[PDB]
């Protein structure tokens, strides 16, 4: 929309008041100048048809429960695009700017949020297994991570190169959240998972088997389902992220962390020099070798803690 950039103010999900980038043509429209070639985000409705009406308010305050979502998808779309300038210097998902568009309320108790390859998708969750998926930032910011993958490495949802494609979008999803550093951890979804449970979530990065993820890949799911185990077999690599960043000692075998910088560094660079659609784990080991050695050289403790790690993992 032509209008005016201006500066609205709403409530998040989580009840957190926050100032967001508008819009003004006779509304207050969800869509931010400020960065790229905006981001803008829409109301579903409650139905499945996509976009819906890009997100329109009479004046510039988003505190009705209906709005948080909204403010949420909004938000953190600016957290997640300004993480991977500033930090990896990526303008936008396609390295060009390209707008972000987010759409919630879709569908009626839907449990879930995803990329559809041109937008992100929000559901507001049923209010038992899930509240709105845009509250979690960790979730807007994995779900973005496809879209970047799907212009970069194009890594295809299948199988192995699956897995990777999942576990990368763990990975720069907790980063996003230590970025932000608003209560981060290692875990995903915490933040939009079971209102009435405290301390769980979808998926645990330290330790994927504590909700039944392979931490090895001696024990890789080797079926049909969830696209040969995408959200599965993550786990295995999940564990190497996190311990080339945070250190240990995981089946006997001991690694010395780096830290969070040094493995996002590592990770971009193999995700957007190395990797192909079919890349498998043992591919994705060289290429984070050869990121490491790049960046710090042949000698480094990095590399050989990036060794060490997929070592611990069973992946050669
Ligand atoms: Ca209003
Ligand atoms: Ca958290
Ligand atoms: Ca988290
Ligand atoms: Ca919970
Ligand atoms: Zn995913």
């Amino acid at each position: 929309i032509t209008g005016t950039s201006t500066v609205g103010v709403g409530r998040g999900v989580l009840g957190d008041q926050k100032n967001i980038n508008t819009t003004y043509s006779t509304y207050y429209y969800l869509q931010d100048n400020t960065r790229g070639d905006g981001i803008f985000t829409y109301d579903a409705k409650y139905r499945t048809t996509l976009p819906g009406s890009l997100w329109a308010d009479a004046d510039n305050q988003f505190f009705a429960s209906y709005d948080a979502p909204a403010v949420d998808a909004h938000y953190y779309a600016g957290v997640t695009y300004d993480y991977y300038k500033n930090v990896h210097n990526r303008l936008s998902y396609d390295g060009n700017n390209a707008a972000i568009r987010s759409s919630v309320h879709y569908s009626q108790g839907y449990n879930n949020a995803f990329w559809n390859g041109s937008e992100m998708v929000y559901g507001d969750g049923d209010g038992q297994t899930f509240i709105p998926l845009s509250g979690g930032i960790d979730v807007v910011a994995h779900e973005l991570t496809h879209a970047v993958t799907d212009y970069t490495a194009g890594l295809i949802y299948q199988n192995e190169s699956g897995a990777i494609n999942e576990a990368i979008s763990d990975i720069f999803g907790t980063l996003v959240e230590f970025y932000a550093n608003k209560n981060p951890d290692w875990e995903i979804g915490e933040d939009v998972y079971t209102p009435g449970i405290s301390g769980d979530s979808l998926r645990s990065m330290s330790d994927p088997a504590k909700y039944g993820d392979p931490d090895h890949y001696s024990k890789r799911y080797t079926g049909t389902q969830d696209n040969g185990g995408v959200h599965i077999n993550s786990g295995i690599i999940n564990k190497a992220a996190y311990l080339i960043s945070q250190g240990g000692t995981h089946y006997g075998v001991s690694v010395v962390g780096i830290g969070r910088d040094k493995l996002g560094k590592i990770f971009y660079r193999a995700l957007t020099q190395y990797l192909t659609p079919t890349s498998n784990f043992s591919q994705l080991r060289a290429a984070a070798v050869q990121s490491a050695t790049d960046l710090y050289g042949s000698t480094s403790q990095e590399v050989a803690s990036v060794k060490q790690a997929f070592d611990a993992v069973g992946v050669k």
